[PDB]
């Protein structure tokens, strides 16, 4: 169904849909591992399906249509606690590379592309534990795509080599994120 912000289980998959209160976004859970998002003049939002809790060796399959018009990402996305970390394995993005201005720490080759690795920080921003300061870990795929498989272990292991430690995994989803833009997407996870 189309839903308001929240989390839960739908047709065998965890989902998380969050937004900053700005209008312009419609997030809809579909059959099985499918979800869709349609947005126009949105604020910041993040929505998708996966698992709760996530694991450090899952191979995640995603497919569908991803048509952003502006700033948006399509990523394997999740959190850990102890330490609190928001992480992204970005498979595709729109007009803005999320690593812009960030210091590159490394690279990893996985599932048909090299990815560049970065660490950034958010100060007193929304998080799974409420407003908080936390680091973000990024692997950014060089060869953009909208279907395929992500061997998360390759990324988590590469990050660990850079001192980017993950604690206990909270949720782990394939998420469509938008930042004051427009677009449409229909993604299926497994
Ligand atoms: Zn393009
Ligand atoms: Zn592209
Ligand atoms: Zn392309
Ligand atoms: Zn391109
Ligand atoms: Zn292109």
């Amino acid at each position: 169904q189309t839903i308001q912000p929240g989390t839960g289980y739908n047709n065998g998959y965890f989902y998380s849909y969050w937004n900053d209160g700005h209008g312009g976004v419609t997030y809809t859970n579909g059959p099985g591992g499918q979800f869709s998002v349609n947005w126009s003049n949105s604020g910041n939002f993040v929505g998708g399906k996966g698992w709760q809790p996530g694991t450090k060796n899952k191979v995640i399959n995603f497919s569908g249509s991803y048509n952003p018009n502006g700033n948006s990402y399509l990523s394997v996305y999740g959190w850990s606690r102890n330490p609190l970390i928001e992480y992204y394995i970005v498979e595709n993005f729109g007009t803005y590379n999320p690593s812009t201005g960030a210091t590159k720490l490394g690279e990893v080759t996985s599932d048909g592309s090299v990815y560049d690795i970065y660490r950034t920080q958010r100060v007193n921003q929304p998080s799974i534990i409420g407003t908080a300061t936390f680091y973000q870990y990024w692997s950014v795929r060089r060869n953009h795509r909208s279907s395929g498989s992500v061997n998360t272990a390759n990324h988590f292991n590469a990050w660990a080599q850079q001192g980017l430690t993950l604690g206990t995994m909270d949720y782990q989803i394939v998420a469509v994120e938008g930042y004051f833009s427009s677009g449409s997407a229909s993604i299926t996870v497994s």
